[PDB]
C-alpha cells in the first residue's frame, strides 16, 4: 500500500512485518528477495551494529553462501532460507534475546544459513557405503556436516565475504567453536543421543550453564532443520515432494549399485503420508514438547500445526490404502 512500486529486493513494510513468523511463506520470494531477507534479519537482530559486520561484506557473503549451495530437490537454498527464517521467529517468539548473549544469536543463525552448503543430495549413509571420497576425506564420521561447516569457513576466510573481519581474534574463535558445535549436531544420526543429553539437563535446567546453553542451542538448530511441518499446510506440504524426491533418487542409486536401502527411503515402501506421521508423531511432537518445557508459548504456535499436520495425514493415508485397495 505504498504510494509508488519499489523492485521486489527491496522488501515491503508487510513482508519485514511477516518475516518475524513462521507463517512466512518461503514459496513466494526469489533468491535474491530471499538474500534481502536474510540481510534484514542480520540488522534487525542488531548483529550488524554490535560485531561491526561491513554492510557490503554482509551482502557479498550471503549472495556467496547462496552460490555454495547445490541446487538439489530438497537440500538447497531455499532451504537454508527457511531453516534461518524458522530461527528467526524463534528469536522473537521465545524472546531468546533475553536469554542468550549477541554472540550466542550471531551463532545461531549463521550456523542454520551455512548448515548444508554445497549439499550433494545424498545422505552419510550413501557417502559411507559407497566409499566416497567425503567419507574417505572425514572418516565416516559425520562426512555431510564436517564438509558443510569447511565450505562455510572456507567461504569466511575469503576478505570480501570475512562478515566477522571486524571481531577480536578471541570473539571469532568463540564464535567458530559455536558453530562446528550447533552445524555438527545437524546430522541426525546423533538425534537420539543429543535428545537424551538435553532432557537430562532439562531435569533442572540452568540458563548460566555453559553446558546446559550449548544443548540448548543445539536442540534450537535441530528444531529449525525439521521444522516444515510446523509452517501451515499449503506452505509445509511441497517440501514433502521435495523430500522423497531427493530420497527416491538415492534408494534408487544404492540398489543399482548394490548398496544397501533404507526402508525408509524406499519408494516401494514410503508415501507422503507414511514419511510424514511416523516423523511428525516420533520425532517432532516429542522434540518440540521438549523446548516447550522451556518456552510455554510453543505449545500454541508450533505444536498445534504438527497435530493439525499429523490428523491430516492420518486422513490422506485412509485414503491412500483405499486406493491401493483398488489396485492388485
Ligand atoms: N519424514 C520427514 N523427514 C524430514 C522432514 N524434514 C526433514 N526431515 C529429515 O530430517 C533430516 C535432518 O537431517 P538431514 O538434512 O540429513 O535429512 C533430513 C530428513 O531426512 C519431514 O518433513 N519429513
Ligand atoms: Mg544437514
Ligand atoms: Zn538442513
Amino acid at each position: 500500500g505504498s504510494h509508488m512500486t519499489y523492485p521486489k529486493y527491496l522488501l515491503s513494510p508487510e513482508t519485514i512485518e511477516a518475516l518475524r513468523k513462521p507463517t512466512f511463506d518461503v514459496w513466494l520470494w526469489e533468491p535474491n528477495e530471499m538474500l534481502s531477507c536474510l540481510e534484514h534479519m542480520y540488522h534487525d537482530l542488531g548483529l550488524v551494529r554490535d560485531f561491526s559486520i561491513n554492510p557490503v561484506t554482509l551482502r557479498r557473503w550471503l549472495f556467496c553462501v547462496h552460490d555454495n549451495y547445490r541446487n538439489n530437490p530438497f537440500h538447497n537454498f531455499r532451504h537454508c532460507f527457511c531453516v534461518a527464517q524458522m530461527m528467526y521467529s524463534m528469536v522473537w517468539l521465545c524472546s531468546l534475546q533475553e536469554k542468550f548473549s549477541q554472540t550466542d544469536i550471531l551463532i545461531l543463525m549463521t550456523a542454520a544459513i551455512c548448515h548444508d552448503l554445497d549439499h550433494p543430495g545424498y545422505n552419510n549413509t550413501y557417502q559411507i557405503n559407497a566409499r566416497t571420497e567425503l567419507a574417505v576425506r572425514y572418516n565416516d564420521i559425520s562426512p555431510l556436516e564436517n564438509h558443510h561447516c569447511a565450505v562455510a569457513f572456507q567461504i569466511l576466510a575469503e576478505p570480501e565475504c570475512n562478515i566477522f573481519s571486524n571481531i577480536p581474534p578471541d570473539g571469532f574463535k568463540q564464535i567458530r567453536q559455536g558453530m562446528i558445535t550447533l552445524i555438527l549436531a545437524t546430522d541426525m544420526a546423533r538425534h537420539a543421543e543429543i535428545m537424551d543429553s538435553f532432557k537430562e539437563k532439562m531435569e533442572n535446567f540452568d540458563y548460566s550453564n555453559e553446558e546446559h546453553m550449548t544443548l540448548l542451542k543445539m536442540i534450537l538448530i535441530k528444531c529449525c532443520d525439521i521444522s516444515n511441518e510446523v509452517r501451515p499446510m499449503e506452505v509445509a506440504e511441497p517440501w514433502v515432494d521435495c523430500l522423497l524426491e531427493e530420497y527416491f533418487m538415492q534408494s534408487d542409486r544404492e540398489k543399482s549399485e548394490g548398496l544397501p536401502v533404507a526402508p525408509f527411503m524406499d519408494r516401494d515402501k514410503v508415501t507422503k503420508a507414511t514419511a510424514q506421521i511416523g516423523f511428525i508423531k516420533f520425532v517432532l511432537i516429542p522434540m518440540f514438547e521438549t523446548v516447550t518445557k522451556l518456552f510455554p508459548m510453543v505449545e500454541e504456535i508450533m505444536l498445534q500445526p504438527l497435530w493439525e499436520s499429523r490428523d491430516r495425514y492420518e486422513e490422506l493415508k485412509r485414503i491412500d490404502d483405499a486406493m491401493k485397495e483398488l489396485q492388485k
